């Protein structure tokens, strides 16, 4: 599970915030965009899967799962596209918790920028560094280095 | 040594290409900008830090050094603004190495995507997986992970 991800998509200020969460981890990354699309989605994989080993996505729905946009980014990149439904129960309450913690990271400082785009960055930089006692940002990589191993 | 990492702006196409280069590791990020900005630059390095444990940042010129902007990411985001003056002479001859291969890679990729931003996600794909052996990519998670411990 060092590869896996998911795809999580939740709307503010009549913006879409795509966000991919590293499962093991609760790292992440995250982008602005105006809508989802299949374009979108497949950019947001893209620079992902250059800048951390992804090995699975679980997708969010299935309009960006069924894409052949997102599916041709996926084969580029040599990610497997899944499904991300909750077989686990526990996964839709942990997504939920996790929008409800950035938007108020959002709210807390978005006095600090003019743009929401910079906002979204400052939480996930806040979101990635907290330490919950190790930071989501140094689980990451500890996950990961262990699997190089 | 861990998180010292250096800016670095190239041209190709008409459009702006700013890399951030993890010294010890050679894995980079990068992203296309219409024109190198200060806040072009203070938006590219607040993305960056959120993502990797980033303490100093050697800037790629005096303008970006100077500006506001910048100084004002940089401070929010814990990073040491420096500059990027080659005391080490090799600094610069690897920096114009990485440059001519990044653009060799976004030839070797061109056609695969209409949009230059698509074509540097690609070739940031290709040089951070690159084995040259350990990738670039294994080897910055190797670095952070034996400074966290
Ligand atoms: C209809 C899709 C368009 N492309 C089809 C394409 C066109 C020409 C050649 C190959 C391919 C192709 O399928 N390529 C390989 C196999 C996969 C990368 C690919 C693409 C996807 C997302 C993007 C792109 C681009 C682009 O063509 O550059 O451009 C930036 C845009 C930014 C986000 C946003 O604006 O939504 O995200
Ligand atoms: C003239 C600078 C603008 N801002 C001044 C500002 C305005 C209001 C409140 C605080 C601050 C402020 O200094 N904030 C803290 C201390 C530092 C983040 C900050 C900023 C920088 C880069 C950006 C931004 C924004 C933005 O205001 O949101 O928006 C997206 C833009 C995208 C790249 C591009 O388009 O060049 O990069
Ligand atoms: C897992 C182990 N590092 C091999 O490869
Ligand atoms: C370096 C060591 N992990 C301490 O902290
Ligand atoms: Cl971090
Ligand atoms: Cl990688």
């Amino acid at each position: 599970s060092p590869g896996i991800w998911q795809l999580d998509c939740t709307h503010l200020e009549g913006k879409v915030i795509l966000v991919a969460v590293h499962v093991a981890s609760g790292y992440i990354e995250a982008e602005v965009i105006p809508a989802e699309t299949g374009q979108e989605t497949a950019y947001f994989l893209l620079k992902l899967a250059g800048r951390w080993p992804v090995k699975t996505v679980h997708t969010d729905n299935g309009s960006n799962f069924t894409s052949t946009t997102v599916k041709a980014a996926c084969w580029w990149a040599g990610i497997k596209q899944e499904d991300g439904i909750p077989y686990n129960p526990q996964s839709q309450g942990v997504i939920e918790s996790m929008n409800k913690e950035l938007k108020k990271i959002i709210g807390q400082v978005r006095d600090q920028a003019e743009h929401l785009k910079t906002a979204v960055q400052m939480a996930v930089f806040i979101h990635n560094h907290k330490r919950k006692g190790y930071s989501a940002g140094e689980r990451i990589v500890d996950i990961i280095a262990t699997d190089i191993q």
